[PDB]
């Protein structure tokens, strides 16, 4: 598994592979690993499949139901702060074999500039948390080498097509150096899914248009 | 890891693929598998790659060194008696996690019907050998896959070209089902290996070939 | 064990072997694995044989509960997500042997298209559920072997009788492949047991024609 | 695996069943397990296959050996000392997962009574061998069923051929209450072997007469 | 310790052995292992004889207790899932060498056809019930052989009689073949015990019958040595 | 990790690193490890990063809260014994591998003398709590480094501009002789933080300060 | 530790870092880890220092033990096989914890095309050994960041001067992700160390020339 | 136990504690740890007290030894080869707890530049070794504590009194840091042994002059704490 | 640690060192080890510093808080027995780590006569404790040598400034013999502290007066 996240003038980007492994065989292959948690935020997980899932379920229904309760939503940090609680206490399964590592990207629309309102926070094992201050970050068995590629093309990113371009990039690599993580499957047509948050919310990214970038670096690569 | 060979009225093919990976991190991406130990062998060995090596060029060296010796070249039974005993020898280290399980292919030329000389020998980890009598047999972590494959594919063997391609559709299926075996790389443009032996000897297919059959199998299943 | 579940235009069916053992021994010649917990779903469950049993006859109660302490059946998710629950309760038990794996199949009355209404769910020892969209899935000892073989023989399902013979046909496989698996015992007429679910509902497959189906086979491979 | 052995008036048969399975995967399935150690002898080893086939091969070198050098084939009690020898040297590496029970069948030559001459000798782990006097024995993981079922029908055994029914029908009841044993195989047409020894030597039965018998049964219990 | 039971037309016929071991020393002589639950139905008990003995009273006292109760005895699947619930209760206690596997032969009053209301139910250690419809089934240490000996002998199955003879038959042949079975003691006139169940209820069999079947086989026993040979030699 | 803290004539002043690592692996750039709890202390942990930054929350929301409810600021030995509470309590955690190790440095407005008003206080991981009256401490992997250069630098210490560089150079040695502890990053624009504590309370100080030094002490070291 | 080789038309290059750890403390920060073993090969040996440089000491005096001995220096295969002996043969003493993986670049001046005789050779714990075809590998705790930062960086490699400047950003990399492996020092004027091979031999690059180019990078990253 | 060697113009210093405990127990008082193996190179040993005297007289006997047999001395990096070789050969019974880590100081003659012909080599359990060029370095249980106040102190050392003086220094600091290295022990009249080699080779500093240069050294710290304040409080 | 008490005429005088190590390095110099638990009786405890504060701590509170409740102070024997009740409950922790032994001193103002009220009372790790009659006691690590001490200079004590030299001279021997010890430190001007209880209470003895006997001491054995 790979999940990645980066930020570009208006907004965030957040990508993540299809495929899911039991050791060495191949047991999925259109794995949805990116959720839209409330309207400007977008929550990626890694680890084991079923973890991932409950995690971005419970933490989607406790978002809502204090929305829902104070008629207001949680602040972005009080969000943080949540996820970070729920990582902390799933450390006793993650330790017997059900580890799950999130990812958030979100808007803040309460940023004072919002140019820079684009949010980047990862997690650790024990339940810390870190602001990205960089522009990008990465989860999963291939995060590595998709971060060492977005090292050297984050210079690209100018607006949302290009740091979505990026993004499918750095994917395509992590896949290319790691077994557990899927690259673009052109003879089934499966592509890896995208969310794209600005000032308008979030929404999730057709898949014509990750095709046709795929598409494009395959060919870049293939000379 | 995978290793397949099929009989063909005529001869023998023995196939692999190229890819050698260090856990979930790929590491290699044109290891070649298969070896001509002789004339009218062939030898692929699944399990650690330095392993495998080591037993191909021994085992080459051996077979080479008695026919230097004796003016004669072994039999059969002496070759895949020889292999056993390297194999049951190897238990020890195999014990340790340095496995090799050789797929042994071969044509004997003392057979007494031309059509069916081709042979197929498997080995176990004890050093135990069994001489398949279904046609068919494969090797390595995706062999399962290869091999249920090749029971529904075996009915269009007719020949040469098509026992090749019957073998490369046998591994493109492992490579679709385990993560350790690799499929043909376009964008590199790296195939697997694949030995044809028959009365003439053993030859190995040019990738022009096989890049072919590949392309037609990708294009047949999209 | 195997059972196997494929989907086919206007339906799905399920089969399942017959051959229970403890080791080597042959400890059951007759038994039946695939449960009809509803109008519309069916359930497989491979493992240990109790649990199996007490696994498929909860499962039936808790829904029938539902319905009728509601008044309205549970929708096809709910009903997934329930089953998924009792997966992940049960993994304690689990570790210490007693293992079971369900599989789920059935025909959405409240889907779009009625010819794509067929559903197959598979689940793993964390509780984790996937819809399948390859069209068939196996679970069991022999279920490599049995969905290797519906991956070659899947082209020629077109209706209910062709899906039938697929799927006996795979459980062939699977029996001649898995020595845990039985195979169609000719000497005692005890063939596997199959479920066809459709718009009119869920019926069991007479024995006649299933012993019909695996002639035919036996007698084509034959020569 | 199953392998029976049992005593008619004039001679002695054993049969063994084809079937090699990896846990619960089959491998194998025409499996020879029944040897002709010499021309009056016959040796059927259950356990793992390698150390079977090796144990044969090694015993049939040693018998053959010391006729050459002496002269004179060893007494049959001379060769079940030597085949206890081996089965006790055995048994650091059978303590290892690597065991090998094997039953031993053959004919007396230098007995007093010719139509008694027959002798079925098994071995135990630790080395031990006794001389069946009930008139017969099984080996291996369904011996206990296969020879359940020759005590209710050894009171039929008057000739070689219903002791070669006899035999047939008991690997079939061992091949239906285990799984590691397998039945014969109408599919495929693959059936157990036999080896039928008596005051001529010991000869292989032909696949034919077993194949016939196994029908008979099959059509018995329909 | 070695349980059989069998079906016949018309009814079902259960016996037991009468030996208890401690290691290879004989502890008991005259041990009964087969009980009568109810008016149709009978539970042998194999394993820890403790557990063994717990099992069926506590078994009873649940099926009286809810026939009191309700005014109506349960079905027989009830039976089945009650006596099922208490082996997989029992699962913890077995995993530390008090292990109790039960047999369960009883008569469907409610069946449709009254000769083929028997009915045969085998447990696992799971609590696993798998109503066998072969006609026999055994349990204990010495139930393979007593189950092949039956798979032999269960065509000459036609009554209650014949069915009497083939369940003593198999339980010479498991104690035979089983030292920790033990089998019809002569000197000291101690047999193994049977219950036939039947549209009249359970009742238990006479020793005066069995110790006649017994002394039959025996004796078919003896001649078929004195008949037969190795091949020839004696 | 690497947090030191010095008193100065007037006050304290307590500085602190930016990285954090996971192994050999650089995880953390731009981390902050000292706090302000209330208007007279500051607060630096050392060990795990998540732990470190629970203990400083749930310590300033304690603090405050018994500011708030009491109406009275806690005296400087209650403070120091809810920290030494606290770690205490921790215990069971740190054992499994979440260790933290605070650091607590405050002024205190009801000592006698003002300009003896500064406190240092160090902690052990039985919570054990001492005042040091040598008038400098440190805490984390590079703290042998960092106070072995404070003891050859304190002389040079005369007022909280002398302090603060003081304090930034024990950081850059420790950074220089411990992997796990950052140095001034000047590709980057990253320094160390660091909080200064006087009469009028604790202020953060401004980075261009903290840089000036920083690339002082560079061009004196080169 | 981190070494990493490329190739360039005509030639090859090696480079490694200086830095020596015990746990988090740095104990040094001058060692060179890329030796000349010959006039065309140049070895790089990553893991335990001690080890690294006994490898490297023994590799040589036995490459020239054997040129002297013979008259004639030994072919690239016969170097990469002796290699992977030793390898092999530290296998056990790798397993207590002293584990070496050395690198190898070279020219081979028997190859046909002068601009392709570079060749680079990476091995694994196992004494497995594989000829790099990607034209580029690296070896240490930081042999992944650099061989990701040299997958980018590879399509400006034209000639000596251009492999040498993307090995020290490599290099670079390296360090910057992990704390293992040292950077460019400036303050101390320690930079990496690093040998150019081409059909004129081996040769030690001065320190002025990779002064510059470690200047000109951090230029442009700040 | 800590020993301290540094380099200054035109030779090398060595010195070292006299302490050895067992635990926490003080066993010795005036063990003598810093050895003259040669005309120009002494060698000092940390660890266990056994293990560190025989390694010193084996590598002075096989100096010595290859010496008389050739007929000349070995050089510097033969002499840093060999006792590499011991290190790792001591490695297996370093595992049960007999360590010792040596440290060598010595002045190459065959260099060129003579003052710069001071060598400091330091090794590890591994039998690695290094060619220190920071001009100073320590081994002991207190050596991290030694190498940090030579590190500020290095500046100071101009000639050999000023280096002699900064080793002294270096110990009383390593001894006031840590529990295991011994201090001045003015009471007793015991102090820390010290060899400084030069162009006319090693030889012992009498121990008058480190008695005063360590009454000096504590003098001053006297001084400075008399002077001092914790921040305005004393 | 090591804490002194000794008996003479007229009182109980109590005195400890200011040393305290975390393994070989010296974490503190002026720790404080003897408490003034009420007006008649001190106690000094040794082992785990935090553990020993946090007991001293917890006892003065329960006397005091009985004293204040039932409005008459508990009598000796009281105060011993919940001493011994403290000590025995903290038996699991101090299995794990973290053992505290104490050493209660006191003056029995209701003893009959007034030379010999003092008290001194010792406790071991079970909670036993027992009343001295030997006239003194150490605890810690250094207590043989400070017993071994005072069996040998208790002939020379006749009042409190006698007794206090005794105690002042089996400190110095006991940090003598002991690395865990501090002795006095002429440096720094740290020297142990003592407690000197009689008929008027207990009153800490001044730093001037223990600063001279140390000097005394130090230079008659110079």
């Amino acid at each position: 598994t790979t999940i990645v996240a980066l930020k570009y003038p208006g907004g965030v980007v957040m990508a993540g592979d299809r495929r899911s492994t039991q050791g060495n065989m191949i047991s999925g292959r259109d794995v949805r690993k990116v959720y839209i948690t409330d309207d400007y935020t977008a929550t990626g997980i890694a680890g084991t499949a079923a973890v991932a899932v409950e995690f971005a379920r419970l933490y989607a229904v406790e978002l809502e139901h204090y929305e829902k309760l104070e008629g207001v939503p949680l602040t972005f940090a009080g969000k943080i702060n949540r996820l970070a609680i729920m990582v902390r206490g799933n450390l006793a399964a993650a330790m017997q074999g059900l580890l799950a590592l999130p990812l958030l990207a979100g808007y803040d629309i309460h940023a004072s500039d919002p140019q820079s309102a684009g949010r980047i926070v990862s997690f650790d094992a024990a339940g810390g948390w870190n602001i990205e201050e960089e522009g990008y970050q990465a989860v999963g068995s291939g995060s590595l080498f998709a971060k060492s590629s977005m090292k050297k093309l984050y210079s690209q990113v100018t607006d949302g097509d290009s740091g979505l371009r990026v993004a499918v990039e750095a994917l395509y690599d992590a896949a290319d150096d790691d077994s557990a993580t899927g690259g673009p499957d052109l003879v089934r047509g499966i592509f890896p899914t995208a969310v794209i948050i600005d000032a308008d919310g979030a929404v999730d990214v057709p898949e014509s248009r990750i095709a046709e970038l795929a598409r494009a670096i395959i060919e870049s690569r293939s000379g």
